[PDB]
């Protein structure tokens, strides 16, 4: 069957560490008062929450209220245990608060207030500096949960919580974020199809943070291509396609061949037979000016099928491509 892998850093974080901070089902939940909250607007239901501005009444402070909707109930509890191992880490949202809503009688997430602006809102517009800047502010994130063996699963823009005027950012929505365990298998349902890597798409179960660095490089091609999405499939087949004819199917049959995954036949009349694009291909006189070589290097050692290929958090912040941020 398939080839084992494991992550190039932080690979034994939860092993060493005693079984309180990665045994999630074990936690304690400290409540809150749920009458500190009052609830102000709706600004949003998925899949698996209600998400309110809300007003803590204790201070005057506006904060955002998730309201959990009565589906899993280990789903709840990692996702508690994650945001409270993350709290104080750089550009991570603070988890405030917990407390049961009477409502629901489920229980309801506060977060500290962040404007109600998601970064998809301001992607497509940003300038080469700013672009720079923000990916820099991301990857400090992402650097942190992968340093505290978590990885994140749902990288996108609209996770990415973003006050323009003030230049802050927050990495959010914490509802499908696990811990790394080595040589654990994983679920490939996670991510959204856009922002899905090569190992979900093909069904390799034993990924690791890497997963969350493809989905960066989606994001980044997004930004600097003025392409949304930058791999358009109409569905998760569709979106190994629309990969292979930018990065080229002999890539692909080396990524599957090194770790003998056994293939969809589904891909044996869809897939065709593609070579590599130079990056060069996706330039035009509108988004000339958020290209450069160092883009262009950064973003192809980000969009690498092989997950053990790609950088890493700490490596793709000593790329060139940022020496250009004030730090
Ligand atoms: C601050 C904020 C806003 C909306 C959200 O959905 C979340 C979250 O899921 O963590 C956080």
């Amino acid at each position: 069957g398939p080839v084992p892998s494991r992550a190039r850093v932080y690979t034994d974080v939860n092993t060493h560490r005693p079984s309180e901070y990665w045994d999630y089902e074990s936690h304690v939940v400290e409540w809150g008062n749920q009458d500190d909250y009052q609830l102000v607007r709706k600004l949003g239901r998925g899949k698996y929450s209600e998400v309110f501005e809300a007003i803590n009444i204790t201070n005057n402070e506006k904060v955002v209220v998730k309201i959990l909707k009565p589906v899993a109930a280990a789903k709840i509890k990692r996702e508690i245990k994650i945001l409270e191992n993350l709290r104080g880490g750089p550009n991570i949202i603070t988890l405030a608060d917990i407390v049961k809503d009477p409502v629901s009688r489920t229980p309801a997430l506060v977060f500290e207030h962040v404007n109600n602006t998601d970064f998809k809102q301001l992607y497509q517009t940003l300038t080469d500096y700013d672009i720079r800047f923000y990916m820099y502010e991301i990857l400090k994130a992402l650097d942190y949960c992968h340093s505290m063996g978590i990885m994140h699963r749902d990288v996108k823009p609209h996770n990415v919580m973003i006050d323009h005027e003030h230049r802050k950012l927050r990495l959010i929505d914490w509802g499908l974020a696990e811990f790394y365990h080595p040589g654990q298998e994983y679920n490939v349902r996670v991510a959204s199809r856009y922002f899905k890597g090569p190992e979900l798409l093909v069904d390799y179960q034993m990924y690791d943070y890497s997963l969350d660095m493809w989905s960066l490089g989606c994001m980044l091609a997004s930004m600097i291509f003025r392409k949304e999405p930058f791999f358009h499939g109409h569905d998760n087949y569709d979106q190994l396609v629309r990969i292979a004819k930018v990065l080229g199917t002999e890539d692909l049959y080396d990524y599957i061949d090194k770790y003998n995954i056994e293939l969809d036949p589904r891909f044996n009349d869809i897939l065709g037979r593609h070579s590599r694009k130079r990056w060069e291909r996706f330039v035009h006189s509108e988004n000339q000016h958020l290209v450069s070589p160092e883009a262009l290097d950064f973003l192809d050692k980000l969009l690498r099928y092989d997950h053990q290929s790609r950088l890493t958090a700490r490596e793709a912040m000593e790329h060139p491509y940022f020496y250009t941020v004030v730090k």
